[PDB]
DNA sequence: TTTCCTAGACTTGCCCAATTA
DNA sequence: ATAATTGGGCAAGTCTAGGAA
């Protein structure tokens, strides 16, 4: 079949496992992940934090990229992006190409791909050791638009791939998460797992 | 300008097998012999298999392309939908434009006609491996039938084209086909239909 | 011309006009009534008419196809798009705005105007039927809704569509009634009933 | 001549639940 | 437990006949 990005877990050499903030689903909640769905529910442009958790520390020039797909098989093949109306919108950071969906917050050594090849996009930043009197490293990332935009991801469920690379693009490790982008997570979340 | 669906088996004895499918709800590929139709998933593998009775010279290509099975819309150049060709994915080779591409070969090009638009994906013919009797080239469509926009619930005829480097029609081939979510409920249905 | 004759003259080749077969339906954006010998279409859809003939006519041949009101009282008149429909309908770089008829598929369009007469026709190359066909199809356009106030306001239209030579002079010659409109299929299903 | 409707019955993707191995 | 596959069924969305202003 059409090929499609990757998205199985590899822990790799390094013990690469993601985390998450332990945040609850009060109604101020502006990012929660919910460990039974494997999803992280979050607000849109709002900080998202993703811990990245090593057994050992990786080789130097270690990036880590993320890349969203969509979950379900039928809809694997679309490259997943904003929306017309997002794409649009003057909400540039400076530094993210404007139809991405998942940025990196607060990090000038990100870097943005637009692959050639398969016309997917990702988000890279250069893999940084847990500051110390850490026990693991920090990302933010923000997601630019929501899972309801019609025209976008229009209701469909979307995954988050982290994959650990070495400095010349090679796999070292890759988690996932699956994600939701809405405006009341604390809300959503009680009620998906409400279901199960 | 237009093309047609006119079988030229021709010097060569050309024809095309289907492989035996089953009927299960959501089948990834599914031909009906007495339909003489394809119904497979968006980007789901789908075997074609190419019979000669005696093999083509060298520089022989297979050339797939569709159109409309309806007289009036045999004209519109078929496309993918406005969505999925916006949204497209890519290989390295497939255009987002084209609704027909060509699975695991590498040796694949894509033509949108200069004169007509019309779009092909065009392989080289390969003869079958010695102790084999047919060749396979796996298609995938990349849109529902039913894409609004495109498709639009539109019947299509895939017309496949064995030719020379040259460009000339050696033979022909077609099937219509149907891309939908369960192929397989879906041709038992048309079946019950008669 | 000041009004084209539109009567029908086979010629020398046996030039006949040929049509698809769809009945009825709302989703049948062009049909032809036989009984009516009128075509009926939606705006800007694809319109088929087969060119059948007897002898191969010689290569140079050419066919075109020119509209005129259907009712004595409005035939002087030179059937053109209405003004709104003008100010966009251009898209195919060989359709003139203007142009209520356009033919479609065909790198060998020649839109004409008659300097003094001034009506619109497009004309296209003869071309002998498909290696294993009996016919020639050509794919006609209609411009504008035969409702379009300012265009043909509810008037009835025909189609001449002419076989002629590189000169010009008439080889064989055919009509036939256009009705453009909001869901064909009705209309030709009604306006065969009250017959 | 368009424009509304009123539903009903399909068309058709995709949910969920059972079930395989 | 655990993922994949499947079949039941559904409901958003389509086009219908059809009468009406
Ligand atoms: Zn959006
Ligand atoms: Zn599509
Ligand atoms: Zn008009």
């Amino acid at each position: 079949s059409s090929s499609v990005p990757s998205q199985k877990t590899y822990q790799g050499s390094y013990g690469f496992r993601l985390g998450f903030l332990h945040s609850g689903t009060a109604k101020s909640v502006t990012c929660t992940y919910s460990p039974a769905l494997n999803k992280m529910f979050c607000q849109l442009a709002k900080t998202c934090p993703v811990q990245l958790w090593v057994d050992s520390t990786p080789p130097p020039g270690t990036r880590v990229r993320a890349m969203a797909i969509y979950k379900q098989s039928q809809h694997m093949t679309e490259v997943v992006r904003r929306c017309p109306h997002h794409e649009r919108c003057s909400d540039s950071d400076g530094l993210a190409p404007p139809q991405h969906l998942i940025r990196v917050e607060g990090n000038l050594r990100v870097e943005y791909l637009d692959d050639r090849n398969t016309f997917r996009h990702s988000v890279v930043v250069p893999y940084e050791p847990p500051e110390v009197g850490s026990d693991c490293t920090t990302i933010h990332y923000n997601y630019m638009c929501n899972s309801s935009c019609m025209g976008g991801m229009n209701r469909r469920p979307i995954l988050t791939i982290i994959t650990l690379e070495d400095s010349s693009g090679n796999l070292l490790g890759r988690n996932s998460f699956e994600v939701r982008v809405c405006a009341c997570p604390g809300r959503d979340r009680r009620t998906e797992e409400e279901n199960l």
